[PDB]
């Protein structure tokens, strides 16, 4: 039994109308996210410690904004691509923990929704997915309400 | 054996008068941290990444600052609490590492000491604890000496 | 079989004139950064994450910028030199996982190169090294090009 550990991070600007997209779970907020992909920074930050975990990189090594068969993809598709490779390399999944972190909108009445999503996409059960938010008191760029980060931590087992 | 990862991050602006309280040691400083508890602000992302690696969420579902029975508590009271609730499940403390984030005060003769608290908090080993601090070079709200972060992370055993 | 976790976090502000060194890597780019050391910060969050995993605190408590034994060494001598003390207490690399966050310069043409340094100075495969790069979509003082920060998990067996 060999364990593996990865983490992930990931920010992005707030910009346009609502609502957002968090760990897979449409949220109402008064701006959407500027990005690429659906810009569900929860998400990415996720797949990023996945896939760092399994030595394979980040998104943006395998799934490049660029190119190529891989554009126009939400980042559930992308999360469960990246687990299939993951799998591929024969790992299974430990646990994840994931910590959002934004001034608003209010994250925890989502969560548990957001559990739903992940242990679907990982296939694994909802005990092994664990996400939670803080703010940073007004604090920076993220207290100033311009963004949202998100911070991501897994294990995996071979 | 099957073990198991958590991560944690906290953020308090500086306001009022000093001392802080980090890791349980009280520091002396020319601002204090503006807080609803006492601030604590490595004892916050120390509790975070031992209950996210239990998938337990955070402190602030299992300590709502709004209620309802766990109001004014020093930050070693909600960790020791955490740490029923872990144990509860049957789990023990791997290990925790801690990094602090701040241009100054300067952290490093208090570890020690922030150790010591914390390997009682949880009764187990020092060996167990690690706690270091960097500042970001002048750079960030923390580096304006605009407040304090911390993160933590946590591996627990079953 | 044990295992122990560690993090680490480093920021460096930009100055002076480029090549930047970057996980030992010197990359081109217009501005350098300001430091004591060689400003690896990819390296130096590595080290952290490592030295935290052995509980042995971090870089500023085994090589103080102050003094005695260790000044004016790049990075990579001081991560084999961590690497000695924490194989000294009988640890072996799990795997390292780390975190670039930069605006810019780019990160991922130099990474497999980084891979190749982290590989030969903890003496492991470059299957146990992995190695990414985010931005912070022009936010914050990382978003602003005003230093570039990194984060870095370790996972230890004894
Ligand atoms: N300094 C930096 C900062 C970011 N990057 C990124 O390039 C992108 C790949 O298209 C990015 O992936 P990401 O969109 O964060 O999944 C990271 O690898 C990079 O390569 N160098
Ligand atoms: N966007 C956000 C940001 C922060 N939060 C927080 O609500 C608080 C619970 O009272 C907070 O817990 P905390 O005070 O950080 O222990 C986190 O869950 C939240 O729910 N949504
Ligand atoms: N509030 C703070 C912020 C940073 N520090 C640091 O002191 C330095 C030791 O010379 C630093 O180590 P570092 O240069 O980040 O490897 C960290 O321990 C500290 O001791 N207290
Ligand atoms: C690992 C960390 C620190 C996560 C939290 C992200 C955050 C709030 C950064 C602060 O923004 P900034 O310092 O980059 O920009 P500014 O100087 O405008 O506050
Ligand atoms: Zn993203
Ligand atoms: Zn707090
Ligand atoms: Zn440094």
């Amino acid at each position: 039994l060999e364990m593996r550990i990865g983490h992930g991070f990931d920010v992005h600007a707030f910009g346009g109308e609502g609502p957002i997209i968090i760990g897979g779970v449409r949220i109402p907020y008064e701006k959407g996210l500027l990005a690429h992909s659906d810009g569900d920074v929860a998400l990415h930050a996720l797949t990023d410690a996945l896939l760092g975990a399994a030595a394979l990189g980040d998104i943006g090594k395998l799934f490049p904004d660029t190119d190529p068969a891989f554009k126009g993809a939400d980042s559930r598709e992308l999360l469960r691509e990246a687990w299939r490779r993951i799998q591929a390399k024969g790992y299974t999944l430990g646990n994840v923990d994931v910590t959002i972190i934004a001034q608003a909108p209010k994250m925890l009445p989502h969560i548990p929704q957001m559990r739903v999503f992940i242990a679907e996409d990982l296939g694994c059960h909802m005990d092994d997915v664990n996400v939670k938010a803080t703010t940073t008191e007004k604090l920076g760029f993220t207290g100033r309400g311009e963004g949202i980060a998100c911070e991501a931590v897994a294990l995996l087992i071979k």
